[PDB]
RNA sequence: AACCCCUACCAACUGGUCGGGGUUUGAAACGCCAACGAACAUCAUGACAGC
């Protein structure tokens, strides 16, 4: 639910000083000054006004008004007075003033809530960052080999130059002349040199290839040792608490040599260049057709439809153009778009582009019209652009149906101006796509920014990328976009209210937020672009041929795979007799789905996992189950192309057919219709159906360890917040010890802040005395305190009397508490009385086991043992609790040995011992119950519950 | 919905009704950008060839 406040306009409250000043959106992510709050007085900064507030009952709020956009049920609308209640609000951990020394040096006094904001922010670009590049080094660890850990901690640490790593007798004074350490040096060269002449190395086709002719090329030694040495010092930064602090990623050019500049140069270059030399041959068709629709010469648009392909300026524009051309699309004037698959399936992308363009375009050039015409007219009367219209109405639509309708409407609106420009559109016809080639588009000047320009830190990113895919990518990258213009649009805010606080100079770096973000966009815009294979060898065929499922050693599956690229004699089949080999390479191993599933598994257990019949299902079902197309639409897709045509079987039937095909999957089936397979032509049914049946199996299993590993990253981020705390928390003064945070069960943070300590067996006899104490001072001094609740006290009985006494020893222990969540009695008694019972040996090895992602490496192992697949989150937890029982199930003790025992006699998982093991995120409750409760747990799935 | 704050009525006040607020709570402010989410909507018609 919106809050209405922010429909009327009202997007900050700061205060500086004794003043509060509030602040309305003015264009994207920048703001703009409107009140200023003396006392009972309420000033207007600007002549117009955004919003009007005046001052409600009490002092305890401004009331807010808008004269468009007014609250549906007529009810008040209230801002808070930050000062109401006494002086700036605190942050909840109480960790204000630390964060703001450590990131501003003395020049923050404390007198503001601007800072804590902006350090926020901060806060979580290292959160999503530490959460994605451990699945990153994950996947290089995975790939390499068998024990063959290359990225960690102590390996690659980014200090040393090739020369030095490669003959360290040479450049012994860089080692301090240590033998313990060159010995370590040499045995990490002969790692390198083990992975570098991997086979299955080409999987990093982008990070390590370069294609030079029609074939690629590995790069040199210098290029993937500094790589991979990027890529281990980014992992040694995320646990910093040596060489890498905890500013290495803001100081980059101080701390990298000019080796790994030259690295991240040649990959942004190579992609910029490719994207800048093949314009013009690529974008004649599309260019040509649109000349044509509309009528103009393409030297008119050329850079305007470069900006809209290739740069993607259509997304930073306040609206989406998408919903505006599906709205167009459901006409019946062109719905033959949709039903006619036979015309359309192989055109309907560029249909869509072209309609995108001329929307933008209109838009675009509206806009520029307006902006044109209004520089003779006085700078009162102004008119404003259409965007600018759309921009204000979608800002104030209190929900989501009143937002689809403004899009309704103005797709409707503007369908009448080019009517003729879709109708031309529509027909287009692939067959007259060589016509429009024959003159190219216009040359056109550099636009791309080079290698030099962009900053060190976004190209690291880019080369981040690299290890990823493209869900990951996404999120990674719009996450850093926003956090990065909320940064730059609180620096320009502070100057205007009077903080004149300056970052100290190790954090410079957050200076110049905004280039930052306009380098990411352009990068968004890069990483989906490029082969990610290489090339293909023997290993990439085998493990294509074992995850469909054999039962053939070693060395048959190699002559197998010969079989593919060889005759009956030794030489290389002839071209056009690789018919065979171009299906596996087009149907398995080019599909981004496999290349997630190798780069997160085994080949060989996701085809065990494949084979039951219960997570199939449920996989299914949760296909079936999508509403607003729709699922069930898609499962009949499904059927018609894997099984047949066929009339009269409900959604269930259908799933239990599909299940059945896809938990009967062998390559045989492909092995025997290789005769079939090599026959291309289009009257060959039986090929497609082959093609469709492996591309379902393979979405099944995608989503089926997608989910899994999503998961982990969330318990990662936990951790990773605990261990961050800890560190604050012990440099704020506090007696933490941070040594000793692993053997205890990381729940050193959450004894610290539930205040006094009981636990100990020297000094209950005090604790216990001076919590009665107190509390009988508390029940003598109520009515000078609370006298309405003196008036009600004296009326009861004897007996009550007693229990109030018991609760108010729980009282006074949760006064002396050091957070603002546990300074709340409900959730003290909770959390003391979990501290009790906690096994500290079980909750590390859940932290452990959570960062080096086990239970992706295990989900074969005990899936046939569970007796029910109701979540993913239900599923997640059976395979983590069956892990910790196979080390510790002997010698454990209390209340575990009796939790273990549950889980292997229900074969399910146990809520009470996944809130002891939640125990290290107690001191933040939000995060205790989210990661503790399935109900809370995600967002997508609330109305089940 | 969970966590925190506030006006008015009642309440051990470790709790409720009518409603508002929170970028300074939790993967989580607004418009975007994205995700759950499925043949999937591209720098390049499709199929074939090329590894
Ligand atoms: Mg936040």
């Amino acid at each position: 639910k919106k809050s209405f406040a922010k429909g009327m306009g009202v997007k900050s409250t700061l205060v500086s000083g004794s003043k509060v000043y509030m602040t309305t959106f003015a264009e994207g992510s920048d703001a703009r000054l409107e009140k200023i709050v003396e006392g009972d007085s309420i000033r207007s900064v600007n002549e117009g006004e955004a919003f009007s507030a005046e001052m409600a009952d009490k002092n305890a709020g401004y009331k807010i008004g808008n004269a468009k956009f007014s609250h549906p049920k007529g009810y008040a609308v209230v801002a808070n007075n930050p000062l109401y209640t006494g002086p700036v609000q605190q942050d909840m951990l109480g960790l204000k003033e630390t964060l703001e020394k450590r990131y501003f040096g003395e020049s923050a006094d404390g007198n503001d809530n601007i800072c804590i904001q902006v350090i926020h922010n901060i806060l979580d670009i290292e959160k999503i960052l530490a959460e994605y590049i451990t699945n990153a080094a994950y996947a290089v660890n995975n790939i390499s080999g068998l024990d063959k850990d290359i990225i960690g901690f102590g390996k690659f640490s980014t200090v040393y130059t090739y020369d030095e790593f490669k003959d360290p007798e040479h450049h012994r004074a860089a080692f301090n002349n240590n033998d313990k350490l060159i010995n370590a040096i040499k045995a990490q060269y002969d790692e390198f040199d083990n992975f570098l002449d991997n086979p299955r190395l080409g999987y990093f086709g982008q990070a390590f290839f370069s294609k030079e002719g029609r074939n690629y090329i590995i790069n040199y030694g210098n290029e993937c040792y500094d790589i991979l040495a990027l890529l281990s010092g980014l992992a040694h930064w995320v646990v910093a608490n040596s060489r890498i602090s905890r500013t290495w990623l803001y100081n980059l050019d101080k701390n990298l040599d000019n080796e790994y500049i030259s690295t991240l140069n040649y990959l942004y270059d190579r992609i910029t260049n490719e994207l800048t030399n093949s314009f013009s041959k690529n974008s004649a068709a599309n260019v040509n057709y649109i000349a044509e629709t509309l009528g103009i010469n393409p030297a008119e648009f050329a850079e305007q439809y470069f900006r809209f392909s290739i740069m993607k300026e259509q997304k930073n524009l306040g609206f989406n153009i998408t919903k505006l051309r599906e709205v167009m699309l459901d006409r019946k004037d062109m719905s033959e778009i949709r039903k006619n698959h036979k015309v359309f399936d192989s055109i309907r992308t560029k249909v869509y582009t072209m309609m995108d363009f001329v929307i933008y375009r209109y838009y675009i050039e509206e806009d520029a019209k307006v902006a044109a015409a209004n520089k003779s007219l006085p700078d009162n009367e102004k008119s404003l652009s259409e965007k600018d219209i759309f921009v204000i109405n979608l800002r104030g639509s209190f929900n989501d149906d009143q937002k689809d309708a403004l899009y309704y409407d103005e797709a409707n609106r503007i369908w009448r101006k080019l009517e003729n420009i879709m109708h031309n559109i529509k027909e287009f016809r692939g067959n007259k796509t060589r016509e429009y080639k024959k003159k190219d588009a216009p040359r056109l000047p550099r636009i791309l920014p080079a290698g030099r320009d962009v900053s060190a830190f976004s190209k690291l990113m880019y080369a981040l990328t690299m290890f990823l895919d493209g869900k990951e990518i996404n999120d990674l990258l719009t996450t850093l976009i926003n956090k990065f213009d909320n940064i730059q649009s609180f620096l320009k805010v502070m100057p205007l209210i009077g903080v004149n606080a300056k970052f100290v100079e190790e954090y410079a770096f957050f200076k110049d937020s905004a280039k930052i973000a306009d380098e990411l966009r352009l990068i968004k815009s890069f990483a989906r672009m490029g082969e990610p294979i290489a090339d293909a060898r023997r290993a990439m065929y085998i493990d294509a041929i074992r995850i469909l499922g054999t039962n053939l050693s070693y060395d048959e599956l190699k002559a197998l795979a010969d079989t593919f690229s060889l005759d009956e004699n030794g030489n290389k089949l002839k071209k056009g007799k690789h018919g065979m080999r171009n299906f596996i390479i087009n149907n398995v191993i080019s599909n981004k789905r496999f290349h997630y599933l190798i780069r997160y598994g085994d080949p060989a257990h996701l085809h065990e996992i494949a084979k039951n019949e219960a997570v199939v299902k449920f996989v299914l079902g949760r296909i079936a189950d999508i509403q607003k197309q729709n699922g069930k639409n898609q499962i009949d897709r499904y059927y018609e192309t894997c099984i047949g045509k066929d009339k009269g079987k409900s959604v269930s039937e259908k799933v239990d057919a599909l299940t059945k095909i896809i938990t009967g999957m062998n390559y045989d089936q492909f092995d025997k219709k290789r005769s079939v397979i090599e026959d291309t032509g289009r009257e060959n049914a039986e090929r497609e159906k082959f093609k469709k049946i492996i591309s379902l199996y393979l979405t099944v299993i995608y989503h089926i360890l997608k989910n899994i590993v999503n998961i982990n990253a969330r318990y990662v981020i936990g951790f990773h917040c605990v261990e961050r705390d800890a560190q604050l928390y012990k440099e704020k003064g506090y007696d933490i010890n941070l040594k000793k945070l692993e053997e205890k069960g990381f729940s050193s943070v959450t004894k610290l802040c539930a205040g006094i300590d009981e636990t100990a067996p020297d000094k209950r006899k005090d604790v216990e005395k001076e919590m009665a104490e107190r509390a009988k001072e508390s029940i003598d001094s109520l009515e000078s305190a609370n006298p309405k609740l003196y008036a009600n006290y004296i009326k009861y009985s004897d007996e009550k009397k007693a229990e109030e006494f018991t609760r108010q020893i729980n009282r006074e222990k949760a006064k002396t508490a050091l957070n603002a969540y546990l300074r709340n009695t409900k959730w003290n008694v909770i959390i003391r009385e979990d501290l009790l019972r906690i096994d500290n040996k079980t909750c590390t090895l859940f932290a452990n086991k959570a960062v080096a992602l086990e239970v992706a490496r295990y989900v074969h192992a005990y899936i046939n043992d569970i007796a029910e697949v109701n979540s993913y989150f239900q599923l997640y937890h059976y395979i983590m609790q069956r892990i910790i029982m196979n080390e510790r199930y002997e010698k454990s003790s209390g209340k575990v040995s009796e939790y273990f025992d549950a889980v292997n006699d229900e074969k399910k998982y146990n809520d009470r011992l996944l809130k002891l093991l939640c125990v290290p995120f107690g001191y933040c409750i939000p995060r205790f119950k989210n990661l503790s409760i399935e109900a809370l747990f995600d967002r997508n799935e609330a109305a089940k519950f």
